[PDB]
């Protein structure tokens, strides 16, 4: 049963993130003999708002009519207080402030976590779903060597050129932010073309120019992300070839 039983749940006093429509907490839903920790999304919904609600539940769909292990999976729907979106827990956040913090993760590390974020995004791939927002902050690390995708706003630096100059988004437009969320990673959670405006990076992009190699980030991967960086969409590759050359390169290393 997605509904979930409210007397079940235990939630903390503190928020982890907050939103306009919403806030996320840590909570605990309790099961048969174990206690299972929870993300949990309260609606926020301060001008009464019916098409909010249903937005959350249209949310809920997708998570539960797009599950797989590299994706953060729905538990089920809590109406309470406030209609809530119970969801796994990946405990250390974010990629990119995770990265930040823990310049110590090895190059070996980081090409095992965007090996999964491929086998993610192959898979919604195959299931005709276009992200839109992918990059290292909609990537939550469960352990150091478990990361799922995410989509909080189901961002011109993680656009490829055909979305800015003629809107058209796809899986390839998916499989650019991929490659600018593999620079992020190699990075160590550094922003990408800092301190440029957004028509500034159309216009380096135009000139055939791409971010360079970041330091200690092996030259295969380096070549991926500029593959992924491939104008012509037509030339780029999709998310089954990108997730297969990873396989391979992770598999050997
Ligand atoms: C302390 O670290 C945190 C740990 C967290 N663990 C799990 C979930 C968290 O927040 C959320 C809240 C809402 C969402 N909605 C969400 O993706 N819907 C879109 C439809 C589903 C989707 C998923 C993947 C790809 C496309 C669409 N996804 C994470 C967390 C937030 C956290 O800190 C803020």
């Amino acid at each position: 049963e997605v509904y979930l039983d409210r007397k079940l749940l235990t939630l903390e006093d503190k928020e982890l993130g907050s939103g306009n429509f919403g806030t996320v907490k840590k909570g605990y839903y309790q099961m048969k003999k174990v206690v299972k920790t929870v993300a949990v999304k309260i609606l926020k919904n301060e001008a009464n708002d019916p098409a909010l609600k249903d937005e959350l539940l249209a949310e809920a769909n997708v998570m539960q009519q797009l599950d797989n292990p590299y994706i953060v999976r729905m538990i089920g729907i809590c109406e309470a207080e406030s209609w809530m979106l119970v969801m796994e827990m990946a405990e250390l956040g974010p990629l990119n402030k995770y990265l930040q913090q823990n310049r110590h993760v090895k190059d070996k590390n980081i090409i095992e976590l965007v090996h999964q974020v491929s086998m993610g995004m192959k898979y919604l791939e195959e299931s005709n779903f276009v992200h839109r927002d992918l990059a290292a902050r909609n990537v939550l690390l469960v352990t150091q060597h478990y990361a799922k995708i995410s989509d909080f706003g189901l961002p011109v630096k993680w656009y490829a050129p055909e979305c800015i100059n003629y809107y058209k988004f796809s899986s390839k437009s998916d499989v650019w932010s991929f490659g600018v969320l593999m620079w992020e990673a190699f990075s160590y959670g550094q922003k990408p073309y800092r301190g440029m405006k957004g028509s500034e990076v159309t216009a380096m992009l135009e000139k055939g120019e791409r971010m360079g190699c970041p330091a200690g980030c092996p030259r295969e991967m380096y070549d991926l992300m500029n593959l992924c960086w491939t104008y012509d969409v037509e030339n780029r590759p999709g998310f089954a070839a990108v997730e297969l050359r990873l396989r391979n390169y992770y598999y050997d290393v």
